[PDB]
């Protein structure tokens, strides 16, 4: 849209009061050209033909309740943006300022939300199990960064890599909820998951078993559903990353934790300089421990932790 830019407000999916980032030409655009190429948000009108059409309001206030996950997909959307900007210097998923696209409202009683290859696209739930996906910042996040992946290793869907391309989502999805503050915690879709039931979330990282997924590699899905345990298998690695950051005794094996700027520095550098598309975890151990050692030296803590938590979840 080629109009005027401005800020606009309104209310999210958890009712919280935010701006957002709108351009006028007649209407007011969800379209916010302060980031890169833009950030555009659109509106599928409970249907699956996407995009559906640029999200358009008449006074540049969005506080309906049709109106609040387009409010959080926009928003979401550009604090991700600018924690990958900021923190890795990395200038939309493509490095180049691609724009960023997501589709809101899309079909009826939908339970997930994914990037398509080319956009974002979020469900609004069912109302039991979930409400509209885009409240959650962690999703939002999580799903961004696929584009990212996509981008930069390539991580193929199956399999080991598949789970990699599951936990480098989920890693990177909860630096974000940390980076915005924005009530953090080392689980995944605790805002928008289940509303009748408090405490709860899809995955956890600093407790996989919680919720059913493997926190050791002997403990692994062998089978072929979900593409070869790609949400299941996932768990290792969290568990792994979680225990470089906060560190802690898993199996017998104590783990120095470093801290969240550091695992992400790590995981960041081996995403775009060592990974591949069809590395596994192994491949994985080794890409992050070079990271460390690019960073901080081959006889630093930064590498000592990498590697204890690797021997904790039974990554050789
Ligand atoms: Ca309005
Ligand atoms: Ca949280
Ligand atoms: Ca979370
Ligand atoms: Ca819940
Ligand atoms: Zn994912």
């Amino acid at each position: 849209i080629t109009g005027t830019s401005t800020v606009g407000v309104g209310r999210g999916v958890l009712g919280d009061q935010k701006n957002i980032n709108t351009t006028y030409s007649t209407y007011y655009y969800l379209q916010d050209n302060t980031r890169g190429d833009g950030i555009f948000t659109y509106d599928a009108k409970y249907r699956t033909t996407l995009p559906g059409s640029l999200w358009a309001d008449a006074d540049n206030q969005f506080f309906a309740s049709y109106d609040a996950p387009a409010v959080d997909a926009h928003y979401y959307a550009g604090v991700t943006y600018d924690y990958y900007k900021n923190v890795h210097n990395r200038l939309s998923y493509d490095g180049n300022n691609a724009a960023i696209r997501s589709s809101v409202h899309y079909s009826q009683g939908y339970n997930n939300a994914f990037w398509n290859g080319s956009e974002m696209v979020y469900g609004d739930g069912d109302g039991q199990t979930f409400i509209p996906l885009s409240g959650g910042i962690d999703v939002v996040a999580h799903e961004l960064t696929h584009a990212v992946t996509d981008y930069t290793a390539g991580l193929i869907y199956q399999n080991e890599s598949g789970a990699i391309n599951e936990a480098i989502s989920d890693i990177f999805g909860t630096l974000v909820e940390f980076y915005a503050n924005k009530n953090p915690d080392w689980e995944i879709g605790e805002d928008v998951y289940t509303p009748g039931i408090s405490g709860d979330s899809l995955r956890s990282m600093s407790d996989p078993a919680k919720y059913g997924d493997p926190d050791h590699y002997s403990k692994r899905y062998t089978g072929t559903q979900d593409n070869g345990g790609v949400h299941i298998n996932s768990g290792i690695i969290n568990k792994a990353a979680y225990l470089i950051s906060q560190g802690g005794t898993h199996y017998g094996v104590s783990v120095v934790g470093i801290g969240r700027d550091k695992l992400g520095k790590i995981f960041y550098r081996a995403l775009t300089q060592y990974l591949t598309p069809t590395s596994n975890f192994s491949q994985l151990r080794a890409a992050a421990v070079q990271s460390a050692t690019d960073l901080y030296g081959s006889t630093s803590q930064e590498v000592a932790s990498v590697k204890q938590a690797f021997d904790a979840v039974g990554v050789k």
